[PDB]
């Protein structure tokens, strides 16, 4: 583990959200004077245990209603960087769903400036560099992350790219088409999830829609060889997430994940935490699991971690 803990890392991959342990989701609670559904953190807890994407979704969600206050969004960003130094990982790429928070009457500026003062806060104090991306809700409209992206015009330069998660299936990047094109247009670069639930034809949407730079998940371009053929000619990165995988059954077991497999073939896949609070582990805990389950060697783990550094925008 330290071992792996000491390498120098780059998380491309990860939801602040996603950062919102019990802890802190009580205390927020507590200072924001709101009465939980959940009785205890332990109780918060236990109900982490997802059969598929949804049921996490559906969880996730609702842990957001404690964000409420800029130094709610300070407290949580500021929390995560402090476990990037402790894991030194010395770059961040983090996502954010300004949706999320918007759609429950939280300004946008107030979200945006607690997440930046914190960035602002782990660069100068923690040495990490930041590189903040806005991610779109795939569930609801265009039209309503038409809407996302005017707000964040007069703050674009606070992101370098605009990113598309939340419920996959059913809801391809085509469907997000103009907005991605209008961010583009506007300076954005783009990422987005892809292949973590849904078919490899929604990660040839991503590539050649969408225009990412990267491919979040993308873990069933192993069912489609000519997609591979790509990846591994063209080195499009590949935010892999071995716990989340895991915890949400697209793996049955960690034995069962092909990162390694994907790189060994030339596959720039790279490891992340994605939501850490919700899957016991931050990013050195997903390269450990692979190291337990998947006998991951030093070598394979300096080739990853390297792979993250390369892979920045
Ligand atoms: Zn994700």
């Amino acid at each position: 583990y330290e071992w792996l803990n000491a390498l120098p890392k780059a998380e491309l991959h990860l939801h602040l959200e996603g950062t919102l342990e019990p802890e802190l989701l009580f205390a927020l609670a507590e200072r924001n004077r709101i009465a939980l559904p959940w009785n205890d953190v332990e109780t918060l807890r236990k109900a982490y245990a997802f059969n598929n994407l949804q049921e996490f979704l559906d969880l996730y969600y609702a842990g957001a209603d404690v964000l409420r206050t800029e130094q709610d969004f300070y407290d949580l960003t500021w929390a995560y960087l402090q476990k990037c130094k402790a894991q030194n990982v010395v770059h961040v790429e983090p996502f954010f769903d300004p949706q999320t928070h918007t759609d429950r009457g939280i300004p946008f500026e107030v979200v945006l400036a607690g997440i930046r003062a914190a960035l602002r806060d782990g660069e100068k104090l923690l040495g990490i560099r930041h590189g903040l991306i806005l991610s779109f809700l795939r569930h609801l409209s265009e039209e309503q992350a038409q809407k996302t992206l005017d707000q964040a015009l007069p703050f674009r330069d606070a992101f370098i790219a605009v990113g598309l998660d939340s419920s996959e299936v059913g809801h391809p990047p085509s469907k997000f088409q103009r907005v991605f094109d209008r961010a583009r247009s506007e300076g954005f670069l783009t990422v987005a999830h892809a292949g973590e639930e849904g078919p490899p034809e929604y990660i040839w949407e991503a590539l050649d829609l969408l225009k990412v730079e990267r491919i979040d998940h993308g873990v069933r371009a192993f069912e489609d060889e000519r997609l591979m053929r790509r990846l591994i000619d063209e080195q499009i990165p590949l935010t892999v997430c071995p716990l989340s995988n895991t915890k949400l059954c697209v793996f049955d077991d960690m034995s069962q994940h092909t990162i390694l497999d994907m790189l060994e073939r030339g596959v720039k896949v790279t490891v992340n935490s994605d939501d850490p609070a919700y899957f016991g582990g931050y990013v050195t805990e997903n390269f450990h699991a692979l190291q337990q389950s998947l006998g991951m060697t030093e070598e394979q783990a300096r080739r990853l971690a390297q792979n993250s550094l390369d892979a920045r925008l």
